[PDB]
């Protein structure tokens, strides 16, 4: 059922990003609280990847999670295309990240099974959220991780959590969100991903050669996750269900 601008009343700019901006916003008649994420036409056709918001729609609005942020449906202004999704109270799991240094490991664990589920349910429906940022995990009422963004997702730019088949140009499966998740679980417990350089370049070499080292407050138990999950070759990484199955995730999660 279409929409239009009319029906919301806009409010706090919850975030601010090159391609657009979201803003809280609550529909008129049912008083709902919603994201409205504006996304403008022009830089849209500029970058030429309107398969992205197309896919954007297409994927996340019949994708069904507890963990995955629900878009509800769009509509388009005469200038820009506006975006209604679901408003996840707590915020990002980036400004959390930077507000604590770094995640005890019972957070840790917890949200790596809360992704595991997300994307144990995503991967069944062959979809690849390929793109696995801190910034694109949002937490809900009840503190609970959820997957946003998909403006880069589809069926089977910054590096820090692409896997060494992606960036080589080679051709990669539902093995690269195992990658993005062992990428991940370090950066909660350190602060830092993996495999941060100062440039592009050296980013590159890192990931490529597989080259990281623990701090040594890193227990031997997650050490080891996240040694299976950042293997080179696609083959030796683990299904979602044995990283569920993990000790240090049992041991560790909620
Ligand atoms: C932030 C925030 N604080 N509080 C209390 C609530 C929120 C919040 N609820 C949200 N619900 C849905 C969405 Cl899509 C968003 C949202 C908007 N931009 N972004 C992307 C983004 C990426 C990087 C940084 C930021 C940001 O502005 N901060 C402050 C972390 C944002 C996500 C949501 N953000």
């Amino acid at each position: 059922r279409q929409w239009a601008l009319e029906d919301f009343e806009i409010g706090r700019p919850l975030g601010k990003g090159k391609f657009g901006n979201v803003y809280l916003a609550r529909e008129k008649q049912s008083k709902f609280i919603l994201a409205l994420k504006v996304l403008f036409k022009a830089q849209l056709e500029k970058a030429g990847v309107e398969h992205q918001l197309r896919r954007e729609v297409e994927i996340q609005s019949h994708l069904r999670h507890p963990n995955i942020l629900r878009l509800y449906g769009y509509f388009h202004d005469a200038t820009r295309v506006y975006l209604i999704l679901e408003y996840a109270p707590l915020g990002t799991v980036y400004r959390e990240l930077q507000k604590l240094s770094k995640f005890d490991e019972q957070r840790t664990a917890t949200y790596i099974t809360e992704l595991a589920n997300a994307l144990s349910y995503c991967h069944s429906k062959r979809v690849i959220h390929r793109d696995i940022k801190p910034e694109n995990l949002l937490l809900g009422s009840a503190g609970e991780l959820k997957i946003a963004d998909f403006g880069w997702s589809v069926h089977a730019g910054t590096l820090d959590y692409l896997p060494p088949e992606m960036i080589e140009g080679r051709m990669h499966d539902e093995k690269v969100d195992l990658w993005s998740l062992g990428v991940l679980c370090y950066e909660f417990l350190v602060g830092k991903p993996p495999f941060e350089a100062n440039t592009y370049q050296e980013t590159y070499k890192r990931i490529s050669r597989v080259e990281f080292t623990f701090p040594d407050f890193v227990t031997e138990g997650a050490r080891d996750l996240i040694s299976r999950l950042l293997k080179h070759n696609p083959s030796q990484r683990p299904m979602l269900r044995e990283v569920l199955e993990h000790p240090w995730i049992t041991a560790n999660s909620s």
